[PDB]
């Protein structure tokens, strides 16, 4: 049986090498960072929701320190941790690498990971919900994941939850029926399609099928009739079956005094307080921190912030009831956005909902056509 | 403040322009910012009323309608008729739907139904379709002009006025109405659509003819003929079947009609020439098949129920009290058909008289204009749809001659050559005259067509690829795949011979098709499905419980780039085809860490270098400061769930003398990293190198003749020293090789005299043909070698007799690789033993195809990466043949035979 079951994986595997890549065939090969899977099975469940029998899904473990590998116990622990994975009924491979921090592990599991054409292109992960009260070198290196996941091309998803992700198995509000709540999708900025391709198939299991999607998209106050017009046409043009479409042309509306303080108080014990100096005499000061922020990076970022906390005000009087929210991430540029400014965006995006919220972001390549080549 | 949303900063709003590739109406088509921007510092068209409904209701209406629907509801009766209709309906209702969903996803162009087929089901089976619908379409236009032929033919034979001969007559009308739709159709589309136009407006009139003929009450001639009006007692009798000559049989029937209306793909044909096909395919498809289905239904209750099966047709057999005895109802409305009936000889009626119809109706010759508009519609449709998708077919190129047809022309790309060449072929069929024996063929081709067309629309809904979003959401694969299967059924049922000749000639052109390896990538069912068996099936394996009893040997194979070193992918290929995972990993040393996508298509290049010779493995490529780092980065994360490798194969470094100490520092410590992850060591050496900078040749893509493998057994690894071997023993170029192993089975292991060893090899099953013992191990070896294995290690050594263990580190701290007087002395013996081992090895093994031998193995610390190194410098050289040093992973291999 078992030397039967590998025959056929390993001859179709490597008949996948054949088969070229196309836009219509594409597939959202997940690799969700879980660590130790029964830690969060909320991500689990979610990623599985879509990606079951439907494209390669991966958990990924990274055991942080120093160890001569090899050994009998850590194919002892991958073994529970791949039988509580199919215990779950999760269509999903367990990989555990050792590193000396996360961001090794995980920089390690992005490149090697998986066998031919059938590896990952897509990273999952929890969003930080203490970054504040911890060193800020763990947030230094989370930002580092993000960045290190956009530079080898990779699609990022940040899945936030009121209560965290880190908790007979446990059960997770994935494992229900949603019912009529609706996914609330923001597809604010021009990713390749992810954004919606996302939801998309997670609308298509029967836990989600019954669920209404609302699309939002910025505009101009003058043209609203023509970019709803616009917008419908390009979405059934994708043939995605989404009900709604709502245009925002208040999104560079200065947000409310208290927010933007809030803002700025979250972001305070990051303030460099040096920002009249020149970038090249500012580097000596980051040198060792590599997080706090400089007043002449404020000030060219300062639009972008109130955007993002301007955008928290939209989202929280639109999707208050939503079964899911969907918001494009922001991307910051390298050596131009610290990593304290950037988990501060992340932080302002989502926050005070009830939120299984996901920050998606494609690789900027389109993952939808309209077109039958 | 109120501006539009995103005009200060880079990142761009979602526009329809993102996604298209055609031309920009508005400047050029504007591109989104790549992510390493944001990333990183520093012509007339036709409606679907006029363009499908029209064209598919005129296809589908044919000459049976008005010649044969009649005799069949005759024959058959009302009820048996009705069922006909419907089951020929549900087919063609099937087939519509599964059209429908196909027809909708994405934006269909000029090709029609090969364009949907190929493009949702893959060029493999799309182009053999393409040209069967092709050739059947421009016989089929044949078909229908030899119909208008033969009823022009009758027609002036009626009037008495022929021109030479029945036969004859067909030939010459036929060649001239051909010559006339010809062109008709290259003045363009626009004349095309009025000619539909026209030949529908005449049917519906002589639609409109026939109904208000059957109400108007029934003269002398026509109530001697049948015809009463419509009666219950008419309609009552007519409801059971009646079945007379050698035809009346239900299956007669359906085979009678079923393949006169099925052409619903006419509309879809010219789907090029459509505003949105997306939106009018279905919607025009669906409606005509339900039209022509309730003109079918109501032509037949109306004509059973006001027609009687016999009249004699003579205004004599009036009844009259005196004379003649009546019989049946007909002698209830004053007619008496008793002797027409009695002898059976009377050729009036629904059932002995096929004009039915025409004589019913007020005026015969808006029926005989009618028959004329639907056969010369068909023909004209037929012609339109096999120029088009010839043409289509032609220009993907997927046959190596037709590719001349396929030039477009003027404003709209009317495909002239394709127009000729279907006019010649239906020419040539129309000279024939007799086309009895060929149209079951035709049929059996369309019938092709339709179960291609639904096991089209199947197999996607079944992948369920997410790029499979139809907007038409109104059918369902099980539906499509019971039409498919009862197509091919009704297919067999009919002509079966001509079943099995339309089978055949699909097989043949998709086996073509696949040998010829098309070029094309259009993304299709067919590849989705190798992708979700290729998941299920690793998934299914994932869910397998782990166990010892399915050991393989799973090679990493550090081959760089894979053309660099194909003697290495040869090798391991040899014996790891259809057995186990082989993975080809190469490091890239690379400036930082990124993956742009020059980095993809070099590695697309790559695996399609290795499909190209036949190799199954995966190429896996990573980025790393040194090779050593990408090593681990390979063996930590290479591979998917239990599906991962468990044995390193590297080649020899023979350059290890001439270079960095840290380069061999870095090689043995590869090593050393592969055996403390539990990995299967395997070191190839060859006196010329493995680096050989169209597919280059190695000597592992030969035969080996007569020349023996010898296996140096030193130290029992757990099987996998003899595993190798026994497996490249098992290939056709191995095959020959007479294996020798020399078993100093257990050195340091209280090895067996004869025993353990033939009990050992016998277990495996490896077909041991000789064992030698070589005992001479430890004897000291001639004083030449120790000094030339003195002077490669002379470089290395640092000199440190009288400095102690404590301290010796001190000077090592920067060159670790060096050697230690006390290290010296201690790895003396087991030192010489490799040069022994090395005595022996030259004085046996130097006409053998392979020599495998024992790896070494250096401890950590204790012994100098440099002295490691020595070792397996002396231990594999002055060699001819390819020389592997295996160590195993002390597990047992022995579970991987039966
Ligand atoms: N060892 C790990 N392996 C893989 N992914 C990890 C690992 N540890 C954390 N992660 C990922 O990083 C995200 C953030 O983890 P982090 O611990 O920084 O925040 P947290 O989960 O709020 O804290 P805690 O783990 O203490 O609950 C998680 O959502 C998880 O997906
Ligand atoms: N970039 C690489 N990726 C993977 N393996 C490599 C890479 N470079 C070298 N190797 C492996 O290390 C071995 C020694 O290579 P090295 O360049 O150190 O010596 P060499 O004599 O140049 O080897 P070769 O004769 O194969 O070129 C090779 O057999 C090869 O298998
Ligand atoms: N012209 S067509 O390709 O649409 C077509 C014609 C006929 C069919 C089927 C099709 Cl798709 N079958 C019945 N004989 S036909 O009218 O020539």
């Amino acid at each position: 049986v078992q030397a039967g079951s590998y025959n056929l994986a390993l001859s179709y595997s490597v008949g996948l090498n054949e088969v070229e890549d196309h836009i219509k065939n594409y597939r959202p090969q997940c690799l969700v960072l879980t660590g130790p899977p029964n830690f969060r099975p909320a991500l689990v469940d979610f990623v599985g929701t879509f990606t079951r029998n439907l494209s390669l899904m991966i958990c990924g473990h990274v055991l942080i320190g120093p160890h001569k590998q090899r050994m009998p116990e850590l194919q002892l622990i991958a073994n529970g941790h791949t039988k509580w994975l199919n215990k779950r009924k999760i269509k999903a491979f367990y990989s555990d690498v050792i590193a000396e921090d996360l961001r090794r592990g995980v920089q390690i599991l992005m490149q090697a990971a998986g066998l031919g054409r059938m590896k990952p292109n897509i990273l999952v992960v929890g969003f930080k919900k203490n970054w504040q009260s911890a060193h800020p070198a763990t947030v230094e290196d989370y930002i580092g994941i993000l960045h290190d996941a956009f530079d080898f091309n990779y699609g990022v998803c940040v899945m936030r939850m009121r209560e965290g992700l880190n908790v007979e198995q446990a059960t997770t509000i994935f494992q229900s029926e949603q019912g009529k709540k609706t996914i609330d999708i923001y597809w604010l900025f021009d990713d390749g399609g992810l954004t919606l391709l996302i939801p998309y198939l997670l609308g298509r299991k029967r836990r989600w099928s019954k669920c209404k999607i609302r699309v939002f998209v910025g505009g101009q106050i003058n043209r609203m009739d023509q970019e709803r017009k616009a917008i419908i046409s390009l979405l059934s043009k994708f043939r995605l079956g989404f009900h709604e479409v709502h245009i925002l042309p208040d999104i560079n509306q200065n947000p409310r005094a208290e927010h933007t303080k809030r803002f700025e108080d979250m972001i305070a014990p990051f303030r460099l307080n040096d920002g009249f100096k020149d970038e090249a005499t500012v580097n000596e000061m980051r040198r060792d921190c590599p997080w706090k922020i400089s007043d002449e990076e404020i000030t060219k970022n300062r639009v972008k912030s109130l955007r993002q906390v301007r955008l928290n005000e939209i989202v929280l009087d639109y999707s208050r009831d939503a079964a899911l929210i969907v918001i494009t991430l922001p991307i910051g540029r390298k050596g131009k956005c610290p990593s304290s400014l950037y988990m501060a965006w992340l932080e302002t995006l989502s926050q005070d909902l009830r939120p299984p919220v996901i920050l998606i972001r494609g690789n900027q390549e389109n993952v939808l056509t309209f077109y039958c080549q």
